[PDB]
C-alpha cells in the first residue's frame, strides 16, 4: 500500500494466513501498549512530578504491557522479567498464545537518558488442557512472531515473522506506527563489534582471540569499529541496521550468560535469522536450545552471517 | 522546592545581571530550537511522508539553530559544524555574542537511531574590530555559557554557566524544559570508561596502560564497565550522571583527536569543570588550548577528578 | 471491566460478524484520517509556517478522509462536501461501502477557533451494477455505520451502530481513542433549545409558537436555556450529552433547510435515533427521506423524543 | 521574523527596560496555559480509563497558583475557585495583582464546549501590606489583561497599552506563535450573542434592541445569532468576526452573572485596546469601582457601533 501502518499490515499478514483474528488483537494490543510506554519514557507528564501544580518506569511498562495483553483476550500464558513466576491468564480472557517479554530493557541506565526498549516473543500454545510454565518452555524455533520496540532517537517497533522483518517508526503526532523498512536483510559481513570489555579478565580464550582479531586484523586489512550502548535492544537495531556482530558470552562468574533466553536472547535470535543473521551460543543456534526455567540465562553471540561465523571458527579451534 | 522552568531560570540569572538582555533571548531562541529539533528527530509527521493526505535532519537541526540564533538580535558570528567558515550575521540582527555549536552530533549513526544531541558554547565578541572567524578562536576558559541538549530516551538540555550546571528534563506533553537536577557535580571516581577500543592498536602507550588497569586492575579491586554509545552526547551524560571516564585520545588517523574543539571538546569541558569534574588533552586542560582553526581537533579525556587524575599519572609515566 | 480502544473494538465487532475486514478496516482507516485532521487542527507545526528554520483546513481534511478511505480498500463510492460530484473508486481499490462525509463541518468560522468536526455517514452498495452517485442516493434507514468526530475542549470520535452508540475519547498522549460513554442514550427531555434566531423574520409559524414555549413555558415550568455554537457537531453533541432539542428549520432564504441530508442530517439523526432520540423534517423521518441529489438539502430538528415530539405536536397544527 | 509569546514579553520589557517581573509574570502564566491546554485535551486520559490497570477546573486553579506564586513577582492572587484572595507568601511576593479565572464555562466541559482561562493584572498601588483592597481596583489600571482558549486550536490572546496580540499554541514545541498583531474589531459586524432563554425576565432595552437585529428597521439584513454559552469563545468571534455579546440584567441576575474582576473587566480591557466598546448599561465597565472581588456585573460589549446601538435604546428607556 501507499500508507501502510501497522494496524493495515497485522491484518492483512492474518488475512492471509486464514486467522480467526486473534495475534492480530494481541499485536494491536502490545502496539498500544509500546505507544504508552514511548510516552512515560520520553517523560510526558514529568512538570506533574516536580510541583507544576504543587503536590517506577520498568514497573509502568510491565503494567502497560500486561494489562493490553490479557485485554486482548488472545493470550494465556505470559512471561515477564519483572514476575518471577508465569502468569496464568484468568480464564475468561484466556486465547491460544503465550508471550514472553521484557518490558524495559537496558532500564539500569535510564537515569543516563540511554536508549531502552520493549523485547517481546509470542508463541502457540503447546497444549490442548491447562495454560502451564511448560507453554512458555519451547525452543526459539515455535516462535510465531517476535521483535522489540526501541525507544531511542526516535520510536521503532520491529516484527520479525515468517514473511521477514519489517520495521515500523512511530509518528508521536497522530499515534501511527508508520512502515518504513519492509523485508528488512542484513548485511553479510560488517565493520562493527559489540561487547563489554570490563570483562575481559573473565573472557573465554576463544572470545579473547575473536576480540583481538577485531582491533588487529590478521589480514591487513581495517579494524573494526566499537559500539556498546548498554542496552541490548539499541546494539541489537544497530547490528540489523549497519551489520556488524552482538557479545554477550558466557565468561566465568555466569557460565550461562547474563541476558534471559525467553524473552531477550531468542526474541532477538529470531529477528536475526529472519533478516539472514545468525545468533549460536557457542555450542548450538540460541533457537535451538530447549528451555527448562522461564528465567534462564543463556550466552548470545548475534548479528551479520560471516562474522557470527568467524568467531565460531575460533570458538572450535579452542574447544 | 518551586517548581522551575528553562525559561524562568534564564530570565531570573538576567534580572540578577541588570543587562542588555541579548544573553537571555539568545537562551531561549536555542531552547526554542531544540523542542523544535526534538519534535523532528522523534519523526512527528513522518506519515506525511508515507502518503497520510498524498496531497535533511542534520541539516535542517543546522537551519533551525541558525534561524533562531539570529532572531535573537544577540548574535554576530556563529559556527557549525556543518559550515566551513563561520556566519557573520546581518547588520541589523546583529548582537555581541559569539556561539560555536554541534547542531546534531552523532547523527551519522542516526539511522540506528542512537542517541543525538545539540553542543553549543557560548562567547562574548571581546574585539573591537569587524566581526570575523578570528572572533570564534576564543579558548575555552573565555566561555560564557555553554550546555548541550541530549535527544535520547527522553530529551534533556543541560545548561552550564558560572552559577554551576543545571539539567531540564523536555516535558513534551507541555513543550516546557522542567529543572530536574539543580547545581549538578560529577561524583569523586567512577566505575565506567569509555571508549572506541577498535583502535587498540593505534593507540599511544599511556591509553593502553590506563584501560588495562581498568580491565585487569592489580589492587584487589573490582574492575570498571565499559560503556560507548559512539555519540559523544550520550557518553559525556552517562559520565556526568554516573561518574567514570570518557575518552577520545590520539591514534594514527586524526592524530589531534577526531572531536572537535570549538563545539565539541570546549563546551563538554566547560560542563565537566563547573561540576567538579576534569577534562585534558594530555598535556594541557581543553579550556586552555588557544584555538588556531575553527575545525581545528583536539583529544579529550573528561569525567571524575580521580579517574582523569589516574590517566595523567600514568600519563606522566609516558612522556618526557 | 477493562480499558477498550477502537482499533480493538471495532476488529472485535467485526469478527463477532465473522466478517471480511472491510468495515474494521474501513473504521479503522476512517479513524487514521481523524487523528491527523485533529493534529492539524489543533495547529501542530504551525510554527513552520512563521519561518521558525527560515522557510485548507477544511480541504487538507478532504484530502486525508479521501486517500485513507480510498486505500482502505472498502469504498466504491465517495460523496464529500467538498466534491461536487461523487467519487469513484480506482477499481484495484474498490470496496463494497459507500461513505457520506463532511470533512471539517464548521470551518467557515474557523478563524474564531470554533468546535468543528467530520461527519460520516457508511452504506452498503446494494447496487450489483457499476459504482455510481445513484449508490449514495440510499435513504439513512439503510445505513450500516453513521459517526462523527468533535475537535473541540477534547477530540471524541462518536460511532453509531446497531449495537448503539458508543463515545470514544482521543488520548493525544498516545493517539488511541479511549472508550469512555458505553451504548450512550439521549435523555427523554432536557432544558436546551438550539437554532439561529436571526432568522426570526423568516420562521414558519410551527417554529414561532415551540420557540415562544421554551422561553415563555406555558407549564409554569423553568424556561429552557438557550445555546447555539453554529457548528452542527458541537450543537448536535451536546444535544446527546445533556438533552434537549436541535433545529434548523425550513425558513426563506434556504427554503428546505440548509444542512445537507446526506452527511449532515442522516449521519446525526442515525446517532439520535441508535441512542434513543428523534429527528424529523417536520414532514418525515430524516432517515425516511429518499435522495435525488448528493447535496440535497433538508430541514431538521432532532434531540430528546419527548422535546421533538412537542415539536411535532406543534406543526400538526399548522400543516396541510 | 519568527516570534513567540515568550520572544515579545522579554522584547517589551527590555525597551521598558523593566525589572523583569511582568515578564516572568506572563511568562509563568504562558507555561500553566499550556498546562490546562495539555489537560482539557485529555493527555493521560487512557490511565484514568485503566490502560496499565488502574478535577479540571481545580487542576487549572492549582497551576496558575503555583506558576504565578514561584514567579516573584506577585502578591494579591483573585480566583473564580478561591473565595477570598490569596496573599503571596512573603519571600516570593512581587508588585502585580492577577485577578483570573482559571477554567471559564467549565460547567458545560461535558459536550467538550470551547473553555478559556481569563486574566487581568495590576500594580499594587497601596503602600499597605497586601490585602484585598489591592485587588479591589477599576479596570482602567489595568497594566495587562487577556485571554487562553481552548478551542479547535489553542490561543493566548495579550491586550496591552502596546496594542492586542493574538498568538497560537504549536502544541509540537509548546510555543504561542504571533499570528496577529495589533488586532482591530470592526466599527459594527453581524452577530449578537446572549441567552435568549431569560426573555421572560429582560430588560424593556435588551427585548428592543434584540427585535431590532432579527426584525431589522433600515430593511438591512437581519443580524445573525451565535450563543455557544462560554464568554473566552464568544468574545472571541467578537473580536474576530465582529458584533456584540450580551450578558445583561434579567431577574435570577439584576446585576447580571460574569464577574467584573476576573470576566467582564478583562474582557473589556481587550475590547477598549482593539477599538470596541464594554458597558454595564449605566457606565463603560472599566470605571466601575468594585467592593467585591468576586462581584457581579452586566457586560455588553463588541464592535463600537454596535454597542452605542444598544446604549441608544438603553437611554430610551430611562
Ligand atoms: C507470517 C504471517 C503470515 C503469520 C501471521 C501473521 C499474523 N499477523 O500479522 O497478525 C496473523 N494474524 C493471525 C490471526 O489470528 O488473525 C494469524 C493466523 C493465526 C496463526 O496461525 O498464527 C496470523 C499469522
Ligand atoms: C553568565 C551567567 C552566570 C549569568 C547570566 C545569565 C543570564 N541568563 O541566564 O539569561 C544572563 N542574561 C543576560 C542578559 O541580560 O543579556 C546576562 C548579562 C550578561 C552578563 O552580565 O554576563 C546574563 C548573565
Ligand atoms: C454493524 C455492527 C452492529 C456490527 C459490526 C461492526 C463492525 N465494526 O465495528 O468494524 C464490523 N466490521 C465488519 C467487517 O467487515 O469485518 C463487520 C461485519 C460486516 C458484515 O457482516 O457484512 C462488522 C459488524
Ligand atoms: C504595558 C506594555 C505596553 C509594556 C510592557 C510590557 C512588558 N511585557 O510584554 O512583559 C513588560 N515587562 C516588563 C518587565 O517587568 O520587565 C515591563 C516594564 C515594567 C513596568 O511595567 O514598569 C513591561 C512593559
Ligand atoms: O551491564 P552489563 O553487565 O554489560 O549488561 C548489559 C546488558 O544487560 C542489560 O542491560 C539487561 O539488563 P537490564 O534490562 O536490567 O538493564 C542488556 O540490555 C544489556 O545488553
Ligand atoms: O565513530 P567513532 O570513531 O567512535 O567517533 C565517534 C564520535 O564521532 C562522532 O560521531 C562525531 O559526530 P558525527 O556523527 O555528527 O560526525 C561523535 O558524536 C562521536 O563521539
Ligand atoms: O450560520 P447558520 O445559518 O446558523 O448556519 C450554521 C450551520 O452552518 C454550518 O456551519 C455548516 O457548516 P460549514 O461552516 O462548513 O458551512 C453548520 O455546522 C451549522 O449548523
Ligand atoms: O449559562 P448561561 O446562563 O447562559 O451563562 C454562561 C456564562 O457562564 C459561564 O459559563 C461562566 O460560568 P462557569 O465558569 O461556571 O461555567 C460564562 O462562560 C458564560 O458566559
Amino acid at each position: 500500500t501507499d500508507v501502510n501502518t501497522l494496524t493495515r499490515f497485522v491484518m492483512e499478514e492474518g488475512r492471509k494466513a486464514r486467522g480467526t483474528g486473534e495475534l492480530t488483537q494481541l499485536l494491536n494490543s502490545l502496539c498500544t501498549a509500546v505507544k504508552a510506554i514511548s510516552s512515560a519514557v520520553r517523560k510526558a507528564g514529568i512538570a506533574h512530578l516536580y510541583g507544576i501544580a504543587g503536590s517506577k518506569l520498568d514497573v509502568l511498562s510491565n503494567d502497560l504491557v500486561m494489562n493490553m495483553l490479557k485485554s486482548s483476550f488472545a493470550t494465556c500464558v505470559l512471561v515477564s522479567e519483572e514476575d518471577k513466576h508465569a502468569i496464568i491468564v484468568e480464564p475468561e480472557k484466556r486465547g491460544k498464545y503465550v508471550v514472553c517479554f521484557d518490558p524495559l530493557d537496558g532500564s539500569s541506565n535510564i537515569d543516563c537518558l540511554v536508549s531502552v526498549g520493549t523485547i517481546f516473543g509470542i508463541y502457540r500454545k503447546k497444549s490442548t488442557d491447562e495454560p502451564s510454565e511448560k507453554d512458555a518452555l519451547q525452543p526459539g524455533r515455535n516462535l510465531v512472531a517476535a521483535g522489540y520496540a526501541l525507544y531511542g532517537s526516535a520510536t521503532m517497533l520491529v516484527l520479525a515473522m515468517d514473511c521477514g522483518v519489517n520495521c515500523f517508526m512511530l509518528d508521536p503526532a497522530i499515534g501511527e506506527f508508520i512502515l518504513v523498512d519492509k523485508d528488512v536483510k542484513i548485511k553479510k559481513k560488517g565493520k562493527i563489534y559489540s561487547l563489554n570489555e570490563g570483562y575481559a579478565r573473565d573472557f573465554d580464550p576463544a572470545v579473547t582471540e575473536y576480540i583481538q582479531r577485531k582491533k588487529f586484523p590478521p589480514d591487513n586489512s581495517a579494524p573494526y569499529g566499537a559500539r556498546y550502548v548498554g542496552s541490548m535492544v539499541a546494539d541489537v537495531h544497530r547490528t540489523l541496521v549497519y551489520g556488524g556482530i552482538f557479545l554477550y558470552p558466557a565468561n566465568k562468574k555466569s557460565p550461562n550468560g547474563k541476558l534471559r533466553l525467553l524473552y531477550e536472547c531468542n526474541p532477538m535470535a529470531y529477528v536475526m535469522e529472519k533478516a539472514g543473521g545468525m545468533a549460536t551460543t557457542g555450542k548450538e543456534a540460541v533457537l535451538d536450545v530447549i528451555p527448562t526455567d522461564i528465567h534462564q540465562r543463556a550466552p548470545v553471540i548475534l548479528g551479520s552471517p560471516d562474522d557470527v561465523l568467524e568467531f565460531l571458527k575460533v570458538y572450535e579451534k579452542h574447544s
